[PDB]
DNA sequence: CGCGCATCGTCATCCTC
DNA sequence: GAGGATGACGATG
DNA sequence: CGCGCATCGTCATCCTC
DNA sequence: GAGGATGACGATG
């Protein structure tokens, strides 16, 4: 009785023979912990240790068809790796003998991605085998996060909360040298035999008592608890806001030793940090639109100018080196080919330059080459979007004592509304389609004049096909069919959502043979393709073109498209998620945190400008002084020059005041009236000088003289205007796309009305 | 009749039906190159297309077992395909028909690395079909390597001499802007549409007339025809060498449209590039002992600091973007990977700082994690063994018009001395073993005195294994046993190549049980290795004992290694390859290009310091004339400052001098006498300047009094007193790598004299 | 260096007793 | 006792 | 994101009629 | 003619 089927698997001494129920199977994540378990058993044993390393996510057995459970290989081959029986119940003490195993031990990081795995595999179990959860078949291996080491003293850690209530209780800080654990590449194995030296620290059985846990069991994996886990994600969340309003520290786990683990607070405990941490990273908040990912990825791109172009996997190294990614290295990677996509249907602007073959609109738009293949380039709309002068206005994050991107950005338009928020978290959702950018302009004109701004209509570029909205909060979206002949017929439009291939397998294929219940419905078709536009030269039966008009022509080829938009979930600028009713609600919302910062940027604006006025005036005075000569440069000590510099009234320096004034909001310092070349001693300088000095004056007279209005509508009039050029850019871009062919022929085309069946 | 087995295939529309003669069967190499037929056989046709995608090297079934004809699938499956027969003679047009495909058209790109694949595929056809090379049955598919563009104007170029002659030729250059075609993902879908719109540039067939060229197709595929080959690459490296001295252009191919090519001239123009250039980027030169892949690392990392650590994967990136790496991202990281190994019998002094599992000395040592879970960090030595002041030596190559590395670089000791160079190239290979680095400061001090060096024996550090030579490039290396006790005994010292895993699985196996012919020779064994040092509790028949002792203990446990050196090929500064005979003669060689060197170094440094020293003493001249006063400061024109600077004898800037006198070896400018702050005026500042001024003076008038040797030991004695460093942090490790565990306890052991079979 | 299984939740079709 | 067969190998496809 | 086949040539074992 | 079943989906394992 041995297993042979995959080799991957760690076969033990006794794994399938004597002492069935002291073997022990390890399930280890990833594939490096494969390797750290082969190098740390050599110095325990190999008898009672089977190591079988995970993949991933397990396929939730709880709801799915049977012919999905028989889909996984790997799920099937636990199976046949622990030996267990659907249709046999595991009571006995010789049931349990028969398994060829007796505990299960899974390890993890110290991360939040290890909850789901064990949620997993704990709801893959009890939902056949119940009672298996209280005769110590299951038990848990952590790992540590961070260890301080100062003169040969260790001292280990396995929570942030219990890191935080280290530092909070401990003086001379910055004394330990702190060394993180984010990964298992980091342990060597000197650390696995440390690790393995003490089982009774890490290896922590389980407990089960009273059928109530289950419920919560249930919790996180019933599909007809959504209320009941938006009720408990708000109870968290609100006990957290009330626990940093009042500064009380949080709780948290192993912070002493234990012998087992109960099921409630490790589901009320654990898996809840996973999912905020998802909820966190999947939607985007309202006030910006962008995700941490993208957020990271731009905050990158600001550090630097880059003004040639550069890769994307080169690229991906240094996002990941500076904003602190511990996801991989695809994901990141998948989320800069996001941001790159800007063909018609996907995004209105971009924040990238298309170079290379970033997928095409024919086949899913996801068979692009590897990072490494294509090559990228910063847009120039990104100078506008964020000026460089907002930097002042937020607080960034202190992680690692290092500046890194802030929680949210300021734009000028809401990007929720240009490239659409598609995000799938836990709890709620968001799903928010474009819209026009002309339009936003003359709504933010409105809104700032005080009057009401018109409906919008959801809008996309390059899209000629109209949109009719009868009920509130649903959309109905057609194409656009060309009849030049009774028998001949060409699809000039199609909406949104339709790739070339999945529309000619479930369209064209039925129509152009005979089916199982339907008659061959077209009689001929062809696909002259170009890279943006559509050609169908097809051929229909003049008698069936008109039961396909009496049907309707975008019933039968299934042009129609309906869209509800219900999820109006995003995260708001203090943190709360609120579900809102209509775009012009968002919009004045974003209005008003907007105003709030015109003062803000007036008020970092003056005096700043006055410094660097007063510091030039300064130097004049000190240039019309040596004019005069009062100052003897004969090799005097710079002790005298200071005492003359302070009894003549000359100040220090401004910019060192404006620099000590942001933390929290020797003695003189007269650095900058000797760092001064000769060249200031030129007529030239001098004549130009006095009028540089008055051009600062100019400005800062213009803002006392200005209002904090007439400002936006100042900032909107460049943005305008390059938007004009980019969209000229295009213009050129269409005329390169332009092979020299003859233009779509004028035939005639309808818009079906569909009946409104009343829908929500 | 049609394919199932890969549905990797594209399957044509008559593969397998009628017109089976006119049915054609592409190959593209690499997978890129797939998604770029698909794209563009789009518009010309599907019928008489099929296209299968290459994996990269094919086997050789020239020379191979017939076990080992049957081991690569896809070399299966390609007859599967086409429908070959081993025992049938294709000869009648029948038998062409029989054939699923009548031409087969291979696609490469303009790189040499496709003519190894076409190669491959003309002796895998020719070892078995030779009648099959006169009935058109290949052809060739090319690709253009680089497009000029001004005004809306192209021009196609295939070849790099043919862009030579067309730079030669042609006026106004830097004029048509320039765009490369390195690989497959730089080309599009609108460019595949006029590649495949012009058939008669790029589909070229192949000729072939009289036997004489198979002589040659067994040229280059010829176990027996080595010396053949050594004639044919040295008759080509003098024929470079002639033309390159006289200056006349090279020959290409390509330089009009062709219908046919000669396999004679395909043998002797195109795969002999690729044999040049694998030979000159497998062995690295004498003079520095670094290969290409090495060179350009070091450069890269020469180019920034460094003063933290950094990532593999983000470093591989930087280097592949200003070295101009055309070759993956796997060849690079591999590099560094083995350039970053420091273990004991691999290397004995890195360039890199050991953090993270570099591979263990257990497992093959190529056990290591992915590039980004490991981090890295340059070492100490390295600023040391090249000075930045040997950058004015070397010339640069001209690449893009960017500043890249050198051919070489310029050692105080040669590499392949202390690293070994394990080459295997075409002609000729390398394999030099490591030395004792003490020894070579000794021997380069005795040669510096003019005495006869003494001769040298391969050391390795951490090694106590003593190697006796009993003829000449011959070495017979063994370990050291210990014998605790009659039946007790641990192998103390393993010798060089022997890993745990193959020497239990080579020697415990076959002694432990009894094998089909020998009894078990072993009864007990155990394995407590520690990280670099090897224990053997193992346990032996008191009685067998003497049969092993009268045998020998080495040659019984198999620890006797013998290695011969006899490819001492190494590039010489010129170019040239020259088999050597003694260490001490390549030595003596380095010796004289470096003694070359002392004087051209002095040249550089003398008058260079002269420079800022006169700069110093015109700008001390300056301050001394303030001093005393004549220039007027009082809103003078330049004009008269810089007229009043010529009258009184100032000399322009000697770094601009120095800066215009190194590409081949307004007026007066007069920057840096105004360049200067205020606080040169100072008592304090200018009395430090008199003593800066001298401080110079005092290194000039030593370099104008010291002599252009005793300069080698002066350089030498700081690097022994970093190299002691070194190894005192070395003993630092290895007191960080003490457990506290008990010393070897002090046992007989013997080193065996194996008979000379007088061997070459 | 291309190959491949899933998660959270929301919704458009869609088909049969 | 000698010649064909088996792997060691290091950059690249 | 780990999985896997080869090339150029040189040489150490190595084993059987 | 209505309710359970099937995929669309976007960041990460
Ligand atoms: C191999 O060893 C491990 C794999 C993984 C998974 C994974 C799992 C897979 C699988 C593929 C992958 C792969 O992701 C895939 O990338 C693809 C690239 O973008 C587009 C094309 O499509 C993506 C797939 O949607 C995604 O699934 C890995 C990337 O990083 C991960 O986290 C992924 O196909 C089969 O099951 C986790 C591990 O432990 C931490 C492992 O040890
Ligand atoms: C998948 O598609 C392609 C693959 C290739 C080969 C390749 C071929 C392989 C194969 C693996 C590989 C892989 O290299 C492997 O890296 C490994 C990593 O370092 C150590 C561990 O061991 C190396 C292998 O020795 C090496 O073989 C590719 C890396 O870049 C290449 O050039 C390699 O295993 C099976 O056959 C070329 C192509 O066309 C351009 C392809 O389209």
């Amino acid at each position: 009785n041995r297993i042979k089927g995959i080799p991957k698997l760690d076969d033990a001494n006794d794994a399938g023979g004597r002492n069935s129920t002291e073997c022990t199977l390890i399930l280890t994540e990833g594939d490096s912990a494969k390797t750290l378990a082969v190098s740390g058993l050599g110095v325990v044993g190999r008898d009672k240790y089977g190591v079988f390393p995970l993949r991933g996510k397990i396929l939730n057995v709880r709801e799915a068809s049977h012919k999905q459970i028989m889909e996984n290989a790997e799920i099937n081959n636990i199976i046949k790796i622990v030996g267990l029986q659907y249709k046999k119940n595991y009571e006995d003490e010789d049931s349990l003998k028969t398994l060829r195993y007796g505990k299960i031990m899974i390890m993890t990081d110290q991360d939040q991605d290890g909850s789901h795995i064990k949620g997993l595999l704990i709801n893959f179990i009890h939902h056949n085998w119940p009672s298996l959860l209280r005769h110590r078949f299951l038990e848990e291996f952590i790992t540590p996060i961070v260890k301080v080491s100062k003169n040969k003293q260790e001292m280990a850690f396995y929570s942030l909360p219990e890191f935080e209530e280290w530092k909070s209780s401990t003086p001379n800080h910055k004394k330990w040298k702190v060394k993180y654990y984010k990964g298992l590449g980091t342990s060597t194995s000197k650390e696995a035999k440390e690790y393995f030296a003490d089982m009774k620290r890490h290896r922590i059985q389980f407990k089960y008592s009273g059928p109530e846990d289950d419920a919560a069991i249930s919790l996180a994996f019933s599909k007809k608890q959504i209320d009941d886990r938006k009720e408990w994600l708000t109870n968290f969340m609100e006990d957290r806001r009330q626990r940093k309003l009042l500064g009380l520290p949080e709780d948290y786990l192993y912070g002493q030793t234990t012998t087992y683990l109960t099921y409630n607070d490790f589901i009320n405990k654990e898996l809840i940090l996973f999912s905020n941490s998802d909820n966190e990273r999947s939607i985007p908040s309202m006030v910006d639109g962008l995700k941490p990912g993208q957020r990271k990825v731009l905050f990158t791109c600001f550090k630097r100018n880059d003004k040639r172009e550069v890769k994307v996997a080169q690229l991906a190294g240094s996002v990941a080196e500076m904003s602190s990614y511990h996801h991989g290295e695809m994901s990141l990677m998948m989320t800069i080919i996001n941001l790159a996509q800007n063909f018609v249907g996907s995004n209105n602007l971009n924040l990238l330059q298309p170079i290379g073959q970033f997928g095409t609109r024919l086949h899913g738009g996801k068979d692009s080459a590897s990072p490494r293949y294509i090559f990228t380039m910063l847009s120039s709309l990104a100078r506008l979007l964020f000026p460089p002068k907002d930097d002042h206005t937020l607080k960034f994050l202190y992680d690692d004592n290092q500046r890194v991107e802030p929680e949210w950005y300021i734009p000028i338009i809401p990007m929720v509304l240009i490239n659409g928020a598609e995000g799938i978290g836990t709890g709620w959702s968001c799903k928010i389609p474009n819209f026009d950018v002309r339009e936003i302009v003359n709504n933010i004109r409105r809104l700032m004049d005080g009057e009401e701004p018109l409906p919008m209509l959801p809008s996309y570029k390059n899209f000629k096909g109209t949109i009719e909205e009868l009920a509130p909060n649903q959309y109905v979206i057609s194409g656009e069919v060309a009849i030049l002949n009774s028998t001949t017929i060409e699809i000039s439009e199609l909406p949104v959502r339709t790739w070339t291939q999945t529309y000619k397998e479930q369209v064209l294929e039925p129509m152009l043979n005979g089916t199982e219940k339907t008659p061959p419905l077209i009689t001929d078709y062809r696909e002259y393709h170009t890279d943006t536009t559509v050609k169908f030269v097809v051929k229909m039966t003049e008698e069936k073109l008109a039961e396909a008009e009496r049907v309707g022509l975008h019933k039968v080829f299934k042009l129609q498209t309906s869209l509800t938009c219900n999820s109006m979930v995003l995260f708001d600028h203090v943190g709360c998620l609120k579900k809102y009713d209509t775009v012009l609600d968002i919009l004045r919302d974003f209005f008003e945190l907007r105003l709030k910062y015109y003062g803000l940027r007036k008020e970092w604006l003056l005096g700043m400008l006055g410094a660097e006025s007063a510091k030039l005036n300064n130097q004049a005075r000190f240039i019309l002084e040596k004019i005069d000569g009062k100052i003897i440069i004969e090799n005097k000590p710079k002790k005298e020059l200071i005492k003359v510099l302070i009894q003549r009234g000359y100040d220090s320096d401004p910019v060192k005041a404006w620099k000590e004034a942001q933390q929290k909001v020797s003695g003189p310092t007269f650095n900058y009236l000797l760092d001064m070349p000769l060249w200031y001693l030129t007529k030239e300088k001098k004549d130009e000088l006095c009028r540089l000095r008055n051009e600062k004056e100019q400005e800062l007279d213009t803002l006392k003289r200005k209002s904090p209005s007439d400002l936006w509508k100042e900032d909107l009039a460049t943005f305008i205007e390059e938007l004009e050029a980019v969209e000229a850019k295009e213009k050129q871009d269409e005329q390169v796309g332009l092979p020299g062919k003859g233009g779509k022929a004028k035939g005639k085309k309808t818009q079906m009305a569909e009946v409104l069946p009343s829908p929500r």
